[PDB]
């Protein structure tokens, strides 16, 4: 039994001022590098323990001992994501009900149905880049976010955000991005009831109202038309939970749509951006991935079956998730009094944070080359220790979108590697912006067309 380390304190504010930064996850990674596999983090009226080693995280991933916790970040996001799948407690009726109803929508009949709409958006991205002039560059995270938002809009509720037709966001997205910014900014406020935050509070309620008004209109319009699209909204309007026999109510469907749009905007776009970053920084890996794309993608339009054959592209995506997991943390609570690692006694209700980027750098798991981008690490899942790789979280509360995201990302990256050569023309220095998620900021490349028709 030993005392865990704690980073530097600021009197009555304890550790809170350490998160007064635009890059708090990267700050917590530096603290983990200094203090090791576990540290205490205290703020006024709150304690969490940050875990970084596979040794402790394999225990934390035991669902008999620990359940998903809503981090303060998720509690603030719940003001607009409500009891949707990501901001619900496991014990809330609406978690298991929505999980049971939505699981068939997210399976590997389900990706075959979504494939054609994913191709529609992927083709828009390829045509955009084919149409750039010689002296122009690609803003990578910007274009990847246009793609992933458009894909979830089409697959979510048959709606075209038309992101490739715009410089300026759709009004829903203005409010969504501003609500996500307020939720994350609220984490670093020592005195949140200070009148200096009154405007922030008013704007937040306005953005919540905008998202609720616009999503509630989508649901009403669909019910009125009777239209039966192969989309998540149709599955949610028609689906019955096999346990209760009940469908979701319109309020919960609204929270699920808001949840899916947040995920679609924030997560897959980061993965694609980091994957292209690592490929241009590792030209031998880019060549091996481009050779696979050329051999497999023999038709103008990729098929579902061809995307499943892009094995090396899948490994590239897993190795990008290893080094920069775009959703970089998840939170757990102790279901009962328990001892972590034979060393750290926890009381029922005690909170843990899994620092996924630090887990993914455990040299006792990955070896001395842990900072190197080597997709071959993922050739054999049986050679990877248990709970070493957690970019989609854990257990029954793991990402329901994992297959959807990896299908979209594999399709798009395959088509990108088929259609273009890439140049890191600025020798880009990685700068990671933190919203809900991690994305390269300012990452630009030049694409040279291979002139292969669509
Ligand atoms: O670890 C963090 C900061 C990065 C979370 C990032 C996380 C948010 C969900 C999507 C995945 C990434 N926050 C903890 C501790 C805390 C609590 C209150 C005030 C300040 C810090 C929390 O949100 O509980
Ligand atoms: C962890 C991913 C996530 C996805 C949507 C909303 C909040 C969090
Ligand atoms: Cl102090």
């Amino acid at each position: 039994i030993k005392e865990m380390p704690q980073p530097k304190t600021f009197g009555e504010l304890k550790n809170l001022p350490l998160l007064n930064t635009d890059k708090p996850v990267q700050a917590l990674m530096k603290i983990a590098d200094e203090l090791g596999e576990i540290f205490k983090f205290e703020a006024p009226g709150r304690v969490t323990r940050y875990l970084s080693s596979q040794r402790l995280i394999k225990e934390a991933c035991d669902e008999s001992r620990f359940d998903k916790n809503l981090s303060q970040a998720l509690k603030f996001v719940r003001d607009f994501a409500g009891d949707g799948l990501v901001t619900s407690w496991t014990h809330e009726k609406n978690w298991k009900k929505a999980h049971n109803i939505l699981l068939p929508s997210f399976s590997q009949q389900a990706m075959k149905g979504y494939h054609a709409m994913m191709v529609d958006i992927a083709v828009q991205l390829v045509q955009k880049w084919e149409r750039l002039n010689a002296d122009e560059h690609i803003e990578v995270p910007e274009d990847m976010t246009r793609l992933t938002l458009d894909t979830i809009g089409l697959c979510g509720f048959n709606y075209r955000f038309n992101s490739f037709y715009r410089d300026q966001p759709h009004p829903f997205i203005t409010s969504m991005v501003r609500a996500l910014d307020e939720a994350m900014n609220k984490l670093q406020r020592a005195n949140p009831d200070d009148p200096a935050y009154d405007e922030n509070k008013r704007q937040f309620q306005e953005d919540i109202k905008v998202m609720n008004d616009l999503v509630d209109k989508i649901i009403a319009d669909r019910k009125a038309s009777g239209e039966q699209s192969d989309d998540l909204l149709t599955h949610m309007l028609n689906g019955k939970d096999p346990e209760t026999g009940e469908p979701l109510d319109d309020e919960n469907i609204r929270y699920q749509i808001i949840t899916f749009l947040i995920a679609g905007h924030e997560t897959t776009s980061g993965l694609l951006s980091f994957a292209l970053y690592f490929l241009v920084k590792n030209p031998h890996v880019l060549q091996k991935a481009a050779e696979e794309a050329a051999r497999v993608l023999v038709d103008p339009v990729p098929s579902y079956k061809q995307v499943k054959q892009l094995k090396y592209v899948g490994m590239v995506l897993n190795e990008a998730l290893r080094l920069w997991p775009t959703a970089p943390a998840f939170s757990l609570y102790a279901k009962e009094d328990t001892v972590l690692g034979g060393e750290y006694p926890l009381e029922k209700g005690d909170e843990l944070m899994v620092l996924i980027p630090q887990l993914h750098r455990d040299k006792t798991i990955w070896g001395d080359d842990v900072e190197e981008f080597r997709p071959e690490r993922f050739e054999n899942p049986s050679a990877i220790p248990q709970h070493a790789f957690k970019p989609f979280g854990n257990g029954q509360r793991a990402c329901i979108g994992q297959q959807f995201a990896l299908h979209e990302a594999t399709l798009v990256l395959g088509m990108m590697l088929k259609h273009f050569d890439f140049e890191d023309h600025t020798n880009y220095e990685l700068d990671i912006k933190e919203t809900l998620t991690l994305k390269p900021e300012g990452f630009v490349v030049k694409a040279k067309s291979k002139k292969i028709p669509l």
